[PDB]
């Protein structure tokens, strides 16, 4: 549908607006709510520290070559946030398969390859493992992560300019996800962030370039781009502090005169989801509830707004928390956890650098009545100054120096408030199994929280995320494109064509994270012998054919030529005439 | 409880010197939680969750169909998230409490292309709710050992308007009516000031909706009972009833 | 309260420290020259004879650390997560007297047996909950959908009304005894295997079925269609006979 | 009775060391010049022998 924005305080226009307003201005305070901590956290992961008076005249003193102190603090708390991270890198992001999966009945097994396939060219060509890692690392370093995705379909024009002609270029299409800010996402206040599904709304904000919108208006998605286009300002708020120059800022220095014509910028917008029911919004006729997704520029416009066709009703929306609660409660942070800790850990170095400053330095006691004076004051290898000694040394001693051992029982309970390498006895010896011997590897063991904490993040977000793109990537894609991507893999017809209802009901197929990882050679060389026996004793041959089993062997296996090593050789559009029916 | 020196401490590190803060021992913070991780390692680490054995040998046949039913459901159910919360409760509060109930998700849809709504059927499988230990109601005269032998059993929740008039067509709810109006209720309990920042919101904020609506929440309670009909007079029977 | 104890002596130590610690100096003015003492350069003659003294400063709570430890090991007596007065010994596991994963990553912690107790009291009862609803309320039409063709025969899925509430033919098992399917596929191929052999048994049994299910059960799950025929859908809802 | 013994030793052990173990000091304020005693810094000279 569209609206457009004309005077009147009664339009569909004006009371959608003052709803989603209504709507978001509940929304912020929550966002309002928790500003600060976060902000915080940021302070401690650049590890900012405020100026001593003593330091300046000694930042001085190297300016004029002198040697001095500056104050510091301790990068011992930083340290297990980053290897923590490199630990979650490893489990999640840097395997193979990276999205692997598991089908109960069968139908689903013929179907898992081509899906395999088609999730692995996505995730590879979509440039989704950055924003990736952002998640990770955002959610660790304040308690929070938020990660969304949407559909993307780009096309552009070019010239080859033979005889100045133009043309339009397909493109890449697929999923895309891109990583929210801690600061712009808006929850709904009354629900948990955890069980952010049930709730009524999410929003977020987000700037458009006006090149882009106006791209986008050919394309239908867009409306009242006439008038919304003169805007060309917004304001921000809310910005942290350390991390960006004010620089970053450029003064709202944005907007470049085109030659010929206006300027380009960007529009503040904001995005919201909403289950509504259409009369009583006034869009239409139904007294049951739906999903829509409106779109308002800044506070005064709205520029797009459309139904959901997708099958899942869920939010494409997806967070992370470290804590594990699951209560409304106010996540924390490995940092801030840490943060009273590592206080005590940069104070003691403190005080000991700065007695160590104060009291070693070599010097002398003495009359100066008896001694001559000028022969003190000389550097040779051997000299006798005059009269007996009177002169004495200073006995100076450190009172700190036994800091170590205090510093150790700290580190140590540091290690044990957030268990990076706590003891836990190293008699983790069996790998165990999963029952079925083909489904595990790299076993490990506990690793305290560091494992568990994993399968935290697998059950509630990871396993979201899948969802969310076999879903989407099993409903958007045509036949006519499925046929593409997915080549050779598609042996039969049965392993693409999904009824409707069926990937709705998520009946046939499921996915599976790598913490229990699929170990497919030890499958194929089980697959191998049985294949093996059912040589002999021909009755077994007779129920079953051979060489479609050796093909989906040395499929399986990874070769994925063998179908190509066939004396005849079929592939091509031949498979999209290959569907039957 | 912060010392009084913690205050001139505080105010020290506002202007940046160093000095200490009151802290407490997370020694014992400690061994909760490596025995949650070793709680899960043993029972929600792996895929399987249910196993199952028969003894006739006429259920052995059945073991394959039962475990793929089982798998599929705990796996698109999102039932682990509920066990996660479950376990840790337990560990934490002594007490873990999980209940289960049948979830037959549908939903309405619109195409938009002669301006066309369709229905999806969605999924159909059981879902666990995890219970809050100030919220659930258990029956006095019965030990928790054996709760299941007592009497009635009661937990609160609270419906959105939007939701409970939907399944007002569904035939399970009715009374919408008069009930509706009511949206604003208290809450007895809160918890520590310490997790939750005072009231999250201030008041039971609901959205105005234009046109002559309202979206919020009412509060409700689950109660469980076994009675006679003929006592209770709903009906006409001598031996109890669930 | 043995948390608490941790915290006083903690800070009790800290405390002392802040207090005290500072390297100081004793000694009469009237005699040093008051320019030279306060600055700081490599060599420095300050005048007349070592009047100046430093002060002798102990801390007599430095053995902190002995009771630390003791408290510490007190605290692992009561609460049991790692006590050693469990001991060391080999495993040597043998509970169930048949293929059921013998031996375990500790034989005994103490941890353990609360699982243990865990799993029988509550997970016994989720699962019997799980299972009865799930054999229950599905329905045979759907019923043939969720698990394809691990529905071999109607012999696998209708169950009678009265059989279901009675749990007769079924029953489920924790991981605390896991099920170890991949030794009993080894030992069902042995059976096979010498099966071939003296075609009296071959005469007794089938094969074909023997081995599709010893397939099936070892999780490759795809050999039903690797067959021949092939046969799968509707088929299957028609292959009832009331 | 052997967990009683177990329990006291124990408890006489954290009385003794709650009523005797603090750090404190033996002086004549006569002397000295009590402003400075009270101050903590990483040098001072206080003053007189």
């Amino acid at each position: 549908m569209e609206i457009l924005y004309t005077g009147a305080s009664e339009s569909l226009h004006s009371t959608i607006l003052k709803a989603l307003l209504e709507r978001i201005d509940l929304g912020d305070t929550f966002i309002s709510d928790n500003y600060t901590r976060w902000q915080a956290t940021e302070r401690y992961y650049m590890m900012y520290k405020i100026p001593n008076k003593k330091d300046k005249a000694a930042i001085e003193k190297w300016n004029k070559g002198d040697t001095d102190f500056k104050s510091l603090v301790m990068p011992y708390s930083y340290a297990q946030l980053m290897t923590a991270h490199a630990y979650m890198v490893n489990v999640f992001l840097n395997r193979d398969p990276i999205f692997q999966t598991d089908s109960l009945n069968g139908d689903g097994t013929e179907r898992e390859l081509a899906l395999e396939s088609m999730l692995q060219y996505q995730v590879k060509a979509g440039e989704m493992e950055p924003s990736l890692l952002v998640w990770f690392m955002d959610a660790l370093r304040y308690g929070v992560g938020v990660l969304g995705d949407y559909w993307e379909e780009h096309v552009f024009h070019q010239t080859v300019f033979e005889v100045k002609k133009t043309r339009v270029v397909k493109g890449y299409e697929g999923c895309k996800t891109f990583n929210v800010m801690v600061y712009d996402f808006i929850p709904d206040p009354r629900v948990a962030l955890c069980k952010y599904q049930e709730g009524e709304f999410f929003g977020r904000r987000l700037d458009l370039n006006v090149l882009d919108l106006k791209k986008g208006a050919k394309f239908g998605k867009y409306f009242n781009v006439e008038h919304a286009e003169a805007l060309v300002a917004a304001s921000k708020e809310e910005m942290y502090r350390r991390d960006p120059s004010i620089g970053q800022q450029r003064s709202l220095k944005d907007s470049t005169m085109t030659p010929k014509g206006k300027q380009v910028g960007d529009i503040s917008c904001v995005e919201i989801f909403v289950r509504l029911v259409p009369k009583d919004w006034g869009l239409g006729d139904s007294e049951f509830p739906e999903m829509w997704v409106f779109t308002v520029a800044d506070k005064k416009y709205i520029v797009a707004a459309e139904p959901v066709n997708t099958l899942d009703d869920k939010f494409p929306f997806h967070i992370l928390e470290c804590e594990i609660d699951g209560y409304m409660n106010k996540s924390r942070g490995l940092l801030e956890i840490s943060a009273p800790m590592n206080d005590i850990l940069t104070w003691l170095f403190d005080s000991h650098m700065y007695n160590k400053r104060q009291i070693m330095n070599n010097q002398f006691i003495g009359d100066p009545s008896a001694l001559v004076v000028k022969d003190v004051e000389s550097k040779e290898p051997g000299k006798f100054i005059r009269l007996r000694p009177i002169i004495s040394q200073l006995p100076v001693t450190d009172v700190t120096a036994q800091n170590i051992q205090d510093v150790q029982v700290v580190e140590r309970n540091m290690q044990r408030i957030v268990g990076v390498n706590d003891d836990v006895a190293g008699q983790s010896s069996p790998s165990s199994r999963r029952s079925a011997t083909e489904f595990r590897g790299t076993t490990s063991f506990a690793s305290s929280r560091l494992a568990n904490l994993a399968y935290f993040f697998s059950v509630t977000g990871f396993r979201s995320l899948a969802k969310s793109l076999i879903v989407k990537t099993q409903q958007l894609y045509t036949v006519e494109m499925k046929v593409k991507v997915a080549g050779d893999n598609i042996k039969g017809a049965q392993s693409i064509i999904v009824k409707p209802e069926d990937i709705s009901g998520q009946f046939d197929i499921m996915p599976v994270d790598g913490t229990l990882p699929v170990d497919r050679m030890a499958q194929a060389q089980f697959w191998m012998q049985i294949m093996s026996m059912v040589a002999g004793n021909p009755v077994l041959g007779a129920e079953y054919r051979l060489g479609d089993i050796f093909s989906y062997t040395a499929r399986l296996a990874g070769l994925k030529g063998i179908d190509k090593m066939k004396i005849r050789i079929l592939d091509d559009d031949q498979i999209l005439a290959l569907i039957l029916a």
